[PDB]
């Protein structure tokens, strides 16, 4: 399992003997001991990330309580994977290491076998329904950072849709070419047309039936996630709808996100997802929620412990 995985990953480093030896802190004080004590270059936003990651991992695994905003080792009584890869990279990466894999030429095998996955599959599936089921064929959809194009693939394998299909680079088109039931049906954007999260999609406002935005949310920079949704917002036609595959982060008040083997298993997908190039991580839901609705947009559904967003614009 992946949280085991993590876990081991979390006690060879020495960083359960540090905490524990430490017995209380507060994250800023962990982030500091890791620092001095193990000696991770925590240099940016990513690592001190993956650092936090770790802790809420240990308090949700029941090895810390909390009493206000500081932690307690609990002391007990007497008596292959894309993200193992990514886990066994994760002491390089803390160590300040460049980022294990990146959207380029070079690893566009690695994300097809990951982002290939039966979970993902199932959560694409979901939404295309959402999105299309019930509605007159033909509609027209943006599929918005497709990547290799399993999110094309399925869209054609459940509905007749006309799909325009955009990336902040061209590296997987080939593949994606390849993968899709119509490519000839497709309206290929070339890449060179959108730099990417920040910069305004390059297409007239009001134009387009739905938006399809699966796992690209947590590459989205904070400093543009509202930007990027408007946008979204702006390109949709009154009536459109916007469907989000993500995850959310485990929300205390647990609202959201309420499994808890999912609550364990999304804190060990962004702590390993971490060394990939570009990740910003999974965002707060109830935070999500709030963005959507002062963006302008109906929170139609919300399912799989907030993984899956239905979302239209009035
Ligand atoms: N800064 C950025 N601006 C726009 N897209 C970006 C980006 N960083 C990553 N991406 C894109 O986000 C996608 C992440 S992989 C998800 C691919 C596909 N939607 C699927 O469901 O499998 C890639 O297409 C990647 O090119």
């Amino acid at each position: 399992f992946l949280t085991d995985r993590l876990i081991r990953f979390v006690e060879e480093e020495g960083i359960s003997e540090l905490l524990q030896s430490m017995r209380r802190f507060t994250i800023e004080e962990a982030l500091e001991a890791f620092r001095e004590k193990l000696g991770y270059k925590l240099q940016d936003r990513v690592r001190l990330r993956m650092a936090k990651v770790i802790v809420d991992l240990l308090y949700e695994c029941e090895y810390l309580e909390k009493k206000g905003e500081r932690y307690f080792w609990i002391e007990g009584k007497g008596f292959v994977d894309f993200f193992e890869r990514c886990i066994m990279y994760a002491d390089k990466f803390l160590n300040g290491n460049p980022p294990l894999y990146s959207f380029d030429s070079a690893s566009t095998g690695i994300w097809e076998e990951f982002l290939g996955n039966t979970e993902f599959r199932f959560a694409r599936s979901v939404l295309i329904n959402l999105l299309f089921s019930g509605r007159n064929d033909n509609a027209t959809v943006l599929a918005l950072c497709y990547g290799p194009g399993f999110d094309i693939l399925q869209m054609q394998e459940q509905y007749n849709i006309r799909v325009t299909a955009l990336d902040f680079k061209d590296v997987f088109q080939s593949q994606a070419s390849r993968r899709i039931l119509n490519p000839n049906s497709v309206k290929w954007v070339q890449s060179a047309l959108w730099k990417g999260f920040g910069t305004p999609l390059p297409f007239h406002d009001t134009m387009f039936d739905a938006v399809f935005f699966a796992c690209a949310d947590p590459y989205i920079p904070e400093e543009s996630r509202e930007f990027v949704y408007k946008d979204i917002f702006r390109v949709l036609k009154h009536g459109g709808i916007l469907g989000i595959v993500t995850r959310s982060y485990p929300d205390t008040e647990r609202k959201y996100v309420k499994d808890p083997f999912v609550r364990k298993g999304t804190l060990c997908h962004d702590f390993s997802e971490s060394v990939c190039e570009g990740w910003c991580g999974f965002y707060h839901p109830q935070e999500s929620e709030n963005l959507f609705k002062t963006i302008g947009y109906h929170v139609n559904t919300i399912m799989l412990n907030a993984s899956v967003w239905r979302l239209d614009k009035p």
